[PDB]
């Protein structure tokens, strides 16, 4: 019953198929433009299927479209329990995911201003996601990195991705921060994260 | 308890003041840059406060520091009741809300390419609103209308502040879509909605 | 009989106003929206004038239109001799300008209050330009050759813009600030800045 | 003798490289990152070399380092006779390629598949140009004059790039499709491409 639609790329999709897998939830994970002329079947698709605003992600859940990369992770991690635990680590878990979309943004918008990127940006960045898992230090051992809370939330699995890309480009980017370093290897070694990573185109 | 800490702009810090003054919450509206030198006063203001990422704005409920004006939103919306009653109506606020971030990006990045935004973004965009207003036609008479159920949400506040930003630049904006026109004068007209309208720089 | 067309704005407009200034051309400054606005008043614009990109700034000399702010920079550099005076000067400056571009999108599009920009960009471009200086002299102050280039006016209009927002930009540039200072006091700039809204 | 220093990609260098072509010159086309990467390279270049913004494309002929891919393209062109042979053909060369950069920026920010960009803004710009074609004749295929300027290669470039993403782009512009082909087809531009990755 559950179909992700996307164009061929991890993008806005990555983080939702992360959940996806981490989750073990069986779904259709279709791609425009595998094969075919992307915008061509991306048009085609906006013909059959009712969007709200004309782009993708949408996720199709039955007859149910819900569309908004974001919203969709929300909503996910809401209904199987991986928003966090409290009223303030449900808060800190979104706080995170926010600040993630704002250096995955200018990771993405280059980068060509590589050097301000490299030199400026992304340490600072890199080094504001350092301190808040300093501040979680605290529910461990064991082990255990959490962003929040004792239990893995989406705000681990997007700072995930969001290094997972960075690394792709920049292999070294974690070096002077060994606790972002130990967070992103323990989640790529999650069973089911693993498995995922190991199969990814 | 409560203040509110931003530049001296609405912006990224404009639907929380929209939102505490729908709740009549009291807090204190701190702009940097009133009187002062904007920068020296928000370097001097991140000496002082621990932020997560060294951006604004921030939230500050006693010693409670919050970041990143969508968490917050998402926060105080649901803390305050103005998120939606259902699941299924809590993720349509939220995606309502994503879809205002794209098109306030696009009104906020310009605009100097202001015939491809007023031809073919802004009123593509407006129609996306207006074709979710008329799917939820449907809790009225009345009147009532809003985004998601039968009451309001953040979501209504936050199509609200994009078209009153929208308007200011371009007066004309929402003649040819008439539910959209009919909400935002609802929104305007709500008794805390209208006397910050009126006090409001 | 010149016109220049374009929104009430310094913008894409600025620097061919203060070549205008500077040579002491006498032409009518159209800005739309006084008037007003803006608007409409551009899209009648469009529909009267042929521009070719259905862009301003448009400079009409006569019946000549002509569009793209950076060529008709150069356009009117050329004929009025503050291009510079030899091949490789004519490209220094061309280089200097584009140089120019480079970091002045970078403070149009850093909103704002940006402390990288402010810490990594502003600092590291304005030492480029300071080099160049200093590789052409204190001053005998021009960036290229020994008489004034469009690429004076076009990082003095920079760092004007600049300084409007972060006084004290110019502070540990030395050569940079006495060249601000210079090219702001040459009568017919220092004239067209007070009379200036 | 003459090096082109850029990354491993068309990018800024691809114009200049194209130019190269077109005028049979031999030079060095040194990419970062073969070799590999890139980096680190570039690093280490900019402690070798004395780049004036600490960027690429840099041109070195001898000694001389060229920067500013814009700068770098009209010195070539003025250097070797294709860039108009009045002042007005300069000026429209200029003004064309300037209207090149803009719709090519939009290309590479419009990311990706964006309707807007392809219903829009691109059949906009194709008019822009395939109007300017028009005006000047079906071919006399040429935006200036009657020989080759840096702004047919300009526009060559722009749909060249284009094209590999969206096909069939040119379709509804017919002296615009034809100026590509008339293009493509030179035989020092058809041998480039071929031989091009
Ligand atoms: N990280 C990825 C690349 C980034 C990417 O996903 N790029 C997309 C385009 S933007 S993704 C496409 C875009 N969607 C959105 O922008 C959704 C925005 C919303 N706020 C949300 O988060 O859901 C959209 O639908 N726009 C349609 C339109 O504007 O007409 C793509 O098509 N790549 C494939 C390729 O080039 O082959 C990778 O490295 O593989
Ligand atoms: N709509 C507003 C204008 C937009 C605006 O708010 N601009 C800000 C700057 S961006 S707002 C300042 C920015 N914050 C952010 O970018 C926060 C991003 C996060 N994703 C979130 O949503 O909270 C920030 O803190 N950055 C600091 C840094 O990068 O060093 C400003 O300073 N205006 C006042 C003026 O010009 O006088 C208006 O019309 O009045
Ligand atoms: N930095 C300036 C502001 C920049 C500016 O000039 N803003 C313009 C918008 S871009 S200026 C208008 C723009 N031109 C261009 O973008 C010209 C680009 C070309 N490559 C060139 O360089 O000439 C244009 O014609 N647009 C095409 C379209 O609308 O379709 C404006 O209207 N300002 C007043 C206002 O806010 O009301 C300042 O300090 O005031
Ligand atoms: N569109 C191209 C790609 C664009 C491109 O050339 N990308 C570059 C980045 S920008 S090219 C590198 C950039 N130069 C510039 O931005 C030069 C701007 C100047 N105004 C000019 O025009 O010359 C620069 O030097 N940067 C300054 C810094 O890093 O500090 C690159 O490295 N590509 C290969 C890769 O992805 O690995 C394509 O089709 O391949």
């Amino acid at each position: 019953n559950i179909v992700l639609y996307y164009f061929d790329a991890r993008g806005k999709a990555e983080l939702i198929r992360l959940i996806f897998a981490y989750l073990g939830i069986e779904y259709t994970d279709k791609r425009f433009g595998v094969n075919g002329d992307a915008f061509v079947e991306f048009k085609n698709f906006k013909k059959e299927k009712d969007t709200p605003f004309e782009q993708v992600p949408i996720l199709q859940i039955g007859d149910l479209i819900l569309a908004q990369s974001q919203a969709i992770v929300r909503y996910l991690s809401k209904k199987y329990n991986i928003c966090g635990e409290s009223e303030l680590n449900e808060f800190y878990a979104d706080m995170i995911f926010c600040g993630v979309q704002d250096i995955h943004y200018k990771f993405n918008n280059t980068a060509a201003n590589e050097t301000t990127f490299l030199n400026e940006d992304l340490p600072k960045w890199s080094g504001y996601f350092e301190k808040l898992l300093k501040k979680n230090h605290t529910n461990n051992n064991n082990d255990k990195y959490y962003f929040v809370g004792n239990n893995l939330t989406y705000a681990d699995l997007a700072v995930f991705n969001l290094y997972d890309d960075i690394e792709t480009k920049y292999p070294s980017s974690l070096k002077n921060f060994p606790l972002l370093k130990a967070h992103n290897e323990f989640i790529s070694n999650l069973p089911n994260i693993k498995n995922y990573i190991t199969n990814r185109k």
